[PDB]
């Protein structure tokens, strides 16, 4: 099977951030039930609207055997809250110092990320979305959720191994589209770590986070 690069359980270590090895700013997470969370559980995330973003970071690596040998990067998340055009749930980012020998991202941008990912809805849905464009407008949709709830949902980012670069976004469970990773604007965030953030200072939904993980094929 799998080896886990990360992992964060809201069900493991009483849904202890600390402990699991992460660090956290910003904001509030609140480790609560969830009757569709696994055990029950999940970690509530949020802040104070004009206060700092929320961040979740995790030392992930260069993540070259990801791409050597194929894995994904998964969320289970549920988000809370009245539909609000254009408002942020989160993204994940994950910037490396480096790329494998004879590995380029096409494009340009000037940076170099595994995932740049965020979710958002529209006047309707729930998206979710590739940061790789200097102005959002023209950022890649990479598939949707279907009209917004509040229900359960699972994202996962698929690698195929062979040093590919064209990924699989699976939604609940169905494959979407694949893409190609380019160079991508982002650059504010800490090489060789996976952050998740809701982004702005701005108001954003409530998240409950079931797990994160990275994992590769083994």
């Amino acid at each position: 099977g799998v080896t886990t690069l990360l992992s964060y359980l809201a069900s493991e270590s009483e849904g202890s951030l600390k402990v699991q090895g992460w660090s956290a700013s910003g904001g509030r997470a609140e480790v609560v039930s969830d009757a569709e969370g696994t055990g029950g559980k999940a970690v509530k995330l949020t802040k104070e609207a004009g206060k700092s973003s929320w961040v979740l970071e995790y030392a992930a690596g260069n993540g070259a055997a990801l791409l050597q040998k194929g894995g994904q990067i998964r969320c289970r998340f549920k988000v809370s809250g009245a539909l609000a055009a254009n408002q942020y749930v989160m993204a994940f980012y994950w910037p490396v110092s480096s790329l494998p020998q004879g590995v380029a991202l096409t494009g340009d941008g000037g940076n170099n990320l595994l995932a740049a990912f965020y979710i958002q809805t529209d006047a309707k849905d729930l998206n979710v979305m590739y940061h790789n464009a200097k102005v959002a407008t023209n950022n890649l949709k990479l598939g949707t959720f279907g009209a917004f709830d509040n229900e359960w949902h699972t994202l996962a980012f698929r690698f195929a191994g062979n040093n590919s670069l064209q990924v699989t976004p699976v939604i609940d469970g169905q494959d979407g589209t694949p893409f190609t990773l380019t160079q991508s604007p982002v650059s504010a965030f800490a090489a060789d770590k996976l952050h998740v953030t809701d982004i702005t200072r701005g108001a954003t939904y409530p998240v409950l986070i079931d797990s994160i993980a990275v994992e590769v094929n083994s």
